[PDB]
């Protein structure tokens, strides 16, 4: 894809759109008591056999690029959504392509808090799309295991729709959860 | 890897063991009114990024294989499972491997109801290991989109731990579900 600003590429003729987003909150925990977790991130396991997060399609003509998501949201999330308002200040970035088809990709980040994302998980099952177009919800691990490889960079080899792994470690670094040295030692010990 | 039976299996001392299992049940549901989903099968993300069935190890001077197993299932899976039976006859495969630790697995296969699939899970969010050991439960897509690729051979591109993905088309072979052929159709066309 192809980086482009919100108001360029709602100024497009032609193009299908799509709405994103990756809904995040702070942990305390740890794993095994000693492996913090950080930050709860939240990705699907996708209908296609694919990770990616959720959202969709969005006719721009109809309905707002953010009202676009809320639907998709709670189609793919289940009822706890209709607790969370995912807005404009929610926008991070836009990405464009023409093959195989001209698409705009947008892309949202919100935090909630940890009990937030828990009755989303809660209730995921509960979604129209459970066990259709979603087929469960997972959590980002964020850490590097001793072996250098178990957590986030063997998690970076499983099978990603579209550019989703890219906004991924977009998120990490806007998030500011890795440095870009440690960005790309976990793409080093992935590949 | 290694295959080997379950009587040779427990008596290899020095060996560690653990036993995983694939809940399963049927469905009548179809993917965008067309595709039919035919089966509901469990797996999960993991704390260490693939994907996997669930279970874990299981000491053997400790009680049963069954019993081990059992135990996991409920840390791992949730509540729900206590009432699951769980049996000698649900065991299927061991494999046995030396390189990266002395390592028996053993496989196991239970058919529930769809209810008590759906039950376990909308109750994981509850079990000791959610959001720690298990990163949450997935279906595994049994079909092929029409871009021959979507689907099940994309399924099989993902982060599997260990043996888990032989595993996997032991069970869809065993359960028959796709043929031989059909199995070998969606390897290569997932490694393509
Ligand atoms: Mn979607
Ligand atoms: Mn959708
Ligand atoms: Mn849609
Ligand atoms: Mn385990
Ligand atoms: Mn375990
Ligand atoms: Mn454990
Ligand atoms: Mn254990």
């Amino acid at each position: 894809p192809r980086n482009i600003s919100r108001e360029e590429s709602l100024q497009l003729e032609g193009y299908k759109h799509a709405c994103h987003a990756l809904l995040h909150a702070p942990s305390q925990a740890k794993l095994f008591d000693r492996v913090p977790i950080r930050r709860v991130l939240l990705m699907m396991m996708r209908f296609d056999g694919r990770l990616g997060f959720p959202g969709g399609f969005v006719d721009t003509r109809d309905i707002s690029l953010e009202e676009g998501l809320k639907r998709e949201l709670e189609e793919e999330l289940g009822p706890a959504l209709a607790t969370v308002e995912v807005t404009e200040d929610d926008y991070r970035s836009s990405q464009v392509r023409e093959h195989p088809q001209k698409c705009v990709t947008h892309f949202y980040i919100k935090e909630l808090k940890l009990e937030e994302i828990e009755r989303i998980e809660a209730e995921a099952v509960n979604a129209k799309d459970h066990g259709l177009e979603v087929m469960g919800l997972i959590r980002v691990p964020l850490y590097t295991l001793r072996d250098r490889v178990g957590g986030l960079p063997a998690f970076l080899c499983n099978n990603f729709i579209g550019n989703s792994k890219s906004q991924l470690l977009y998120a990490l670094r806007s998030l500011k959860l890795l440095r870009e040295d440690q960005i790309q030692e976990v793409l080093k010990a992935s590949h």
